[PDB]
């Protein structure tokens, strides 16, 4: 059992939960690959195990309802070749997949999740309405609420439900007479898919993209989001009056719409989950990555910093203020957001909860440690262990 | 072979060098332990020696030659006879440079070929050991124009104990347990401070008292040796625009010289082989001065900066840390002592990975040690995927000799 040390306090724990690890990771005794971003009747094996998880989690192992439910999943697969989850189970498995997400620093919140059941969905126009209930419920006028919407589970012979966008809110990315990009350069591909399928492109650096929703065995269909439903935050700084002039904005709702939910052997290729932002996500990665909006030098010029030498730490100073601007703006607009110090301190509380409850916690060090001020947060000094537990959110290929 | 992506540019390479990794790390396909700090007969000696000799003869464009098999047979005959063997001088220089080259947690490896190797394998006593060390400190410091160097003391051998330096670095500040429960000085150094005292050192009571050296000759208790103050170059810390900063009374020393690691070359072990380069400013500014379990100055600086420390979202911790790093860079520059900031160091490490991809087909790197502890994603290494594995020659950790 791996020994795990915290170097700030000098405290030691053992990760016994690592024993239950399901799907193998990318590392071998020969080499570590932890820093890499992207690393038939077996369906009954995983279903049986997930069902035992549910009943132990409600102190109902070895009793009547536990025995009972085991047989009907057995009979469901025998007759149909698959099975349906009870409502309580789909709830319990959504929370568990979030709980088991090693790259998420916000799992202290994993027990507070609103689960929308879109398993009776049957058309792309139905998708849009379900997605639209989600967005408006999750946004909640800025008092954000964690939510996931689960569309039908995949089956043989029939196509997949899929959202083609990586998130529900993305900004446009436009090429030019010189190749380079206006807007968000991450979303250059989906932007050109949307232009293909009928959307007339805007001219701005912060155009909210239209959705591309895919009913099974039908091609994707464009859907224009209601602008009154996409809450956005214009960015200003508390004491740098010119910051507002830079015209920067970000949206309120972080909602990943490209990952595949897996519960008890069942696979849901369309299942958007949403929470609220950690401020480094917007202020550090989205606005300052060189391949993203890359605003770092523009802000430094406006601050009259000396950009001619790296040792003035002008990059560091300008980055800190961009993060100050994100936090101040979201708080003034009363949109839920959490800074990387508060977020990481709650994660340390989570680890300790999880140590007592489950005997460990799969955590991915490179992604839990924030991208500014790493060693100023407690997670930097906490050793972690990474492994795969089910249920889980999984990456998946793109549907083109 | 593992595919490696650079997410900032789009570059894609394949680490073929990892296939040669001969010793095992701590990860399995079940679980990654990459974030853990400490993740750890004649024929086996023979097979590592054979491999190193092959490495050396590759480096001198004499692979498969007369001289090459000459050395291979020679080493076996010496192992059969003596149970071990001796490196030629040129083999030792090449082996010390490869060990640096091979060190996955060093971001300054663009410099790996520029290393001054001092051969002290004739050292006879703790007293002679001390003399060799003073000369190392003197040459490396070079009045502030620092030069990378390593001194190699006699190798491990059956029949006689090891040479050991008990201090983890040649220059360390004392850490005295206080009256209440606090530490005065550097809390990382309470243990070695206590060993020096119990070995008859007279402790000071400052926050920056330089520690004496505890030097162990084979089958001998360690002996205390004081470093002459004029040999230990230090830097008073000031801030270019925060004049009150000088009143903190903070200093750091010029020379980073690790003295507690084991140098392995072709199966032979040198448990005493201190090595030194020059600092990257974050080791001092961020870790040494701002870690809660170290000098822990972050809040005091932020209060002095008139920041609002009652709420995290004002980012007072980030702002104060940035200026503490400014103070470090400015102060070493003022004093004309070599130092590299985390933006320049990571950008030269990017050129090292490129150089190494063409020379060897990859490069062992520990992402969590390479990415700086402030402003991580503002440096290019954050966006570089990396493959961590173990090559030999190597610097390895080893247990404390007490
Ligand atoms: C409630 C507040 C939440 C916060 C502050 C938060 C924070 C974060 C952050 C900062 C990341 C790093 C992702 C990146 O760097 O792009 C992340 C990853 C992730 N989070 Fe959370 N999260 C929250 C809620 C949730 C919820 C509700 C779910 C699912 C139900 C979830 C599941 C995940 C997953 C699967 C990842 C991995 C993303 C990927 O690998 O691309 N999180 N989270
Ligand atoms: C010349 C300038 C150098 C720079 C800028 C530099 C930079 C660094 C830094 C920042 C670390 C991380 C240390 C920590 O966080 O405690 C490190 C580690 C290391 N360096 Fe370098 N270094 C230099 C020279 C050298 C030399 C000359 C050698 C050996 C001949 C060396 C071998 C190592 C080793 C073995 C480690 C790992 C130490 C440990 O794991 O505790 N370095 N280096
Ligand atoms: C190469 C490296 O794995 C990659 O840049 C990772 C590092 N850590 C990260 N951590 C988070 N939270 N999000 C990321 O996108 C990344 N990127
Ligand atoms: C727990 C964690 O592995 C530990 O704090 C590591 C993180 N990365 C590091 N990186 C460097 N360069 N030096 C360190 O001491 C550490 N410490
Ligand atoms: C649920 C959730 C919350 C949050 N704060 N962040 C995310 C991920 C954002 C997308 N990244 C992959 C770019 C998801
Ligand atoms: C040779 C060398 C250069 C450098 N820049 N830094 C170090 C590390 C100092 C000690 N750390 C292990 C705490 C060593
Ligand atoms: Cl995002
Ligand atoms: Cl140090
Ligand atoms: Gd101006
Ligand atoms: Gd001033
Ligand atoms: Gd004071
Ligand atoms: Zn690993």
């Amino acid at each position: 059992f791996p020994r795990v040390k915290n170097w700030e306090v000098g405290s030691i724990t053992y990760d016994t939960l690592s024993a239950q690890a399901q799907q193998d990771g990318p590392c071998t005794p020969r080499r570590c690959l932890g820093s890499l971003v992207f690393p038939p009747e077996q369906l009954l094996s995983q279903a049986r195990d997930f069902i035992n998880q549910y009943y132990s989690s409600i102190k109902r192992s070895g009793s009547q309802a536990h025995e009972q439910r085991l047989q009907e999943v057995e009979a469901e697969v025998a007759a149909t070749g698959t099975y349906q989850l009870r409502e309580s189970e789909l709830v319990f498995g959504a929370k568990q997949a979030w709980r088991n997400a090693p790259r998420c620093v916000g799992r202290i919140q994993w027990g507070k999740l609103q689960v929308f059941d879109a398993r009776d969905c049957r058309s792309a126009q139905e998708m849009f309405t379900y997605i639209c209930n989600h967005i408006k419920y999750a946004t909640n006028r800025g008092n954000l609420r964690s939510a996931i919407t689960v569309f039908p589970q995949r089956c043989p012979g029939r196509g997949d439900f899929r959202i083609w966008n990586s998130q529900l809110v993305r900004y446009a990315g436009y090429r030019q007479q010189d190749g380079s990009v206006r807007g968000d350069p991450a979303n250059v591909e989906i932007t050109e898919l949307c232009i293909q399928h009928g959307w007339t492109p805007g001219n701005g650096r912060f155009d909210v993209l239209p959705l591309l929703l895919q009913a099974p065995d039908e091609p994707p269909e464009l859907f224009l989001l209601p602008p009154e439903l996409v809450l956005e935050v214009p960015l200003e700084h508390p004491t740098l009056e010119w910051f507002a002039a830079l015209g920067l904005r970000w949206y309120a709702l972080p909602a990943v719409s490209n990952m595949l939910l897996e519960i008890g052997g069942l696979e849901f290729p369309a299942a958007p989950f949403s929470g609220w932002y950690m401020s480094t996500e917007i202020g550090t990665r989205n606005l300052c990555d060189p391949h993203r909006y890359n605003i770092l030098e523009d802000v430094a010029v406006c601050m009259d910093l000396d950009t001619r030498t790296t040792s003035s730490l002008w990059k560091d100073k300008a980055a800190v203020e961009i993060n100050v601007a994100v936090l101040h703006s979201y708080q003034l607009a009363k949109v839920t957001i959490v800074d990387h110090h508060a977020a990481t301190a709650s994660f340390m509380k989570h680890l300790e909860n999880e140590q007592k409850a489950r005997g460990g916690c799969p955590a991915d060090w490179a992604w839990i440690v924030p991208p500014i001020s790493g060693s100023l947060t407690p997670v930097f000094h906490q050793e972690m262990v990474n492994y795969f537990l089910s249920p889980a959110f999984r990456y998946q290929p793109d549907p083109w």
